[PDB]
């Protein structure tokens, strides 16, 4: 009965000229998000909630730019690697659920496709894993199609 | 002790010639929110909090804003649609918690009623239900008075 | 117990000149200070919010006024204190919290273990029961810009 809760923010810039990849799936689009590897913003905010209900810190903390270990890992990669740590500090994952926020394209075609590889990395039930997307109604740099933002929540239990 | 928490947001434009609408309660007011149903942000996010706890996707899923049955609809018979089909995979609800972000109108004075008319909606005691509200300190859209946003989270439990 | 709850907690602050920067009750060297009452410290209002969400009690803005005799020179750990008191006074206990601190600029790296200690030491909790993270907004918007700090915070209780 010794659960935790943890949540997770991410965005990144929007602009042509690099590929959209949201939570493990390449989208067609004319921008992309710009970052270090694939500036995966939905599984970098899953990351940071499944650290922080471990209070193991924050996806900075474990995974440097600059460590080599790391160097070419993509987001996928990461995330496996914290739920390893997480379930190693003695923590068994309960649940996610996340919303991505993106003026275009329309990611409803992609749901499955990201809960599917969410699930798969965190050794989760497909039905505790949850992926929610919706516009900024054109407001504000989200609206404009400048950037994109991810926000997670994550229940974990100590066993 | 099958827990389960759910994370939600949402945003609309504040313009002429709409009812404000929020938690379910018409504030006076000489601009109201945009949008498909009849807009309310506060329980748009709680209803996407509450469909992420029980991992059925999105509002935009179950309400589409592109059929015409939800023009107009007042967001407090989805958000008793959504609490049916949670109830339907299973889940009993334990709380919800939720912030209102707008520069104005004042909006204290109307929060009581929208835990009300949210507890009521939700077959929950008033003491299960919580609506905070604040400005955004002068900041970005928010702060220029351009939208209200909505923030929510819900815990659940599959009985 | 098995009555847990949930609260959210979200806050936001200018960024100033002429004032200290406080957040999560460190004092951080930088050309600029967060704009409110006493030290400002966006990291522990979203905390607090976040706690009065989770027992029910509503926000802060119900709970502590500019007129209250009592909190005039409080300081954000004393409100915070104090909301955990009244946490406590509802039937409620506090099993974790997790927060993010969302700024450009200066780096908070170093200071977050500060934090940590800070609002374990205000809320009766052990250390691993306390997270903190840091992040930048990538240089967009008005947290791109320097212009504010946000911080959003997740906290879990039980009803005891
Ligand atoms: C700008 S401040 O530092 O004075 N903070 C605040 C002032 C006034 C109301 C507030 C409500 C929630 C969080 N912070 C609040
Ligand atoms: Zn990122
Ligand atoms: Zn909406
Ligand atoms: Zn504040």
């Amino acid at each position: 009965m010794d659960f935790r809760i943890g949540q997770g923010y991410d965005v990144h810039q929007l602009v042509p000229g690099r590929p959209l990849i949201i939570g493990g799936v390449t989208i067609p689009y004319e921008r992309g998000l710009l970052g270090h590897s694939d500036a995966d913003v939905l599984l970098h905010a899953i990351t940071d909630a499944l650290f922080g209900a471990a209070a193991l810190g924050d996806i900075g903390r474990h995974f440097s730019d600059t460590d080599p270990r790391f160097k070419g890992a993509d987001s996928r990669a990461l995330l496996r690697e914290c739920a390893s740590r997480v379930a190693q500090a003695g923590f068994a994952i309960r649940n996610v659920d996340s919303t991505i926020i993106a003026q275009a394209p329309k990611l409803a075609p992609h749901i499955d496709a990201m809960r599917a590889n969410i699930a798969a990395d965190l050794d989760l039930p497909l039905d505790r894993v949850n992926v929610k997307a919706k516009t900024n109604e054109k407001l504000g740099y989200l609206g404009r199609g400048e950037g994109i933002e991810a926000q997670a929540a994550a229940l974990v239990v100590r066993e």
